[PDB]
């Protein structure tokens, strides 16, 4: 029985919705239940899921420790870790990934009909309010950024105290519905949010790119075994599949 | 010395201009150039690049026997293929590639200033008229695409809309209304020398370009590290402005 971290995250890893206690893997669905499900039956595993303790995804300290479902793999508490885990270099130095199951980058969370057409267009104003996530990752970016209109986009975000930026996701796109604002964000959440709200969109195309792929400890013969299985899983368009599955709207 | 496997592909791959005939690596320049410059500054190799000799990126035939860069890498005949090269999941089984160096696909070129967001509102109405060129690789998707959205797009680039080459597509925009779907490769090379002109809404048909090693290759890891470091260290769009 391998035992696979993930942390809570929709529509990837949720609670499953009852009015009686669940154990085990039932507790839990999602996009990442179904792949792992998948998962189990081509390469033949029995798996338990675990929630990663600490809630995170995986970062270093001061002291240049690791936390998260990162540490869990580092530690061998956990042979898989099927989450929406982000391909990085840092974490490829202390663990394995899996050919990403998905692909995705920064992008414009906005309304329709308006003249805004890319970042661009964002930053040489200052009436359409803009921002991000605070201290998340693509903050991050925006922050270490050196190209010119995202040094301008970064000393606007972080200005007058940083009045920008919002809490969470959640936040943020309450902030679109309700004002001139527009948000930045990864890819999958502006479609998962789009779906949601006729008269939100994606403004522009991705700001970068990376991917989401399965962790594996390092030199670990699941590694290669999971790969050839999403190659596998992409070839049918059981992905996509299951991407329309839990991103759709109504 | 690390073999190369390549083909010529502007701008990943040119012939470096010249008054004297070159000879070696320097007869080569481009994106891809810079891209193995600074890999082998990374890895730390010494590499001599060779042009596939057939000329194909690396396509099966009836009897599934391979060709181009790709069959050369499964000869052992190439030690990387750096280059334009799609990872495609027929490609996937014969030989490895590295995280995508580049993601692109199919975008609209259209003017700013607009109320088109995005290609499926482009679909939804009739008046602003929109196409590609014909029987470009842009074409071949909406053609050969199963998706309805992109079926309805297809259905009105069927009834005209469409151009020859990508140069009268371009004044086609310029100076009708009309939206130009095209090569998010072929848009950033034009916007960039028409400031009126923008690309709207992300990519369609996207995919990646990434490095090609042959199976169980002991560089396939470093590499794929390399890339995250660059892209990171945003290295790899420095790299595309300059060339594009
Ligand atoms: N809701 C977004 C992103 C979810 C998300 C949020 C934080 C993350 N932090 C990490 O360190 C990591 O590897 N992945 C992460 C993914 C989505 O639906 O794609
Ligand atoms: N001109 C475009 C795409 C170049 C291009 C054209 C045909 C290809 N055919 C393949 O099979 C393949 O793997 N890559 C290919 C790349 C650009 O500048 O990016
Ligand atoms: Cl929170």
């Amino acid at each position: 029985t391998l035992i696979v971290t993930t942390i809570l995250e929709e529509p990837y890893v949720m609670y499953r919705k009852s009015d009686k206690p669940l154990y085990g893997n039932d507790r839990f669905e999602g996009y990442c239940l179904d792949l792992l499900k998948e998962l189990s039956n081509i390469l033949g595993f029995l798996y338990d899921v675990k929630l990663v303790p600490d809630g995170k995804y995986g970062a270093q300290n001061d002291k240049g420790e690791w936390n998260g479902m990162v540490k869990e793999l580092i530690d061998h508490r956990a042979d898989l870790a099927v989450a929406p885990l982000t391909i990085t270099y840092v974490r490829e130095k202390v663990i394995d990934f899996s050919k990403p199951f998905m692909t995705l980058g920064i992008s414009i969370l906005y309304r329709k009909g308006t003249p805004i057409d890319s970042a661009d267009d964002l930053a040489k104003q200052t009436k359409i309010e803009y921002g991000a996530v605070r201290d998340g990752s693509t903050m991050t970016f925006f922050k270490k950024s050196k190209i010119s209109t995202y040094e301008k986009m970064w000393a606007f975000m972080s200005s007058r105290q940083q009045s920008a930026l919002v809490k969470n996701s959640d936040e943020g796109i309450q902030r679109v519905l309700t004002t001139d604002y527009a948000l930045l964000m990864e890819s999958t959440s502006i479609e998962y949010v789009t779906q949601r709200n006729c008269n939100l969109t994606q403004i522009g195309g991705l700001i970068d790119s990376k991917g989401y792929g399965v962790g594996t400890p390092i030199g670990s013969p699941y590694r290669d075994k999971i790969t050839i299985a999403i190659l596998q899983l992409q070839e049918e368009g059981k992905l996509h599949m299951m991407k329309e599955k839990w991103w759709r709207g109504n």
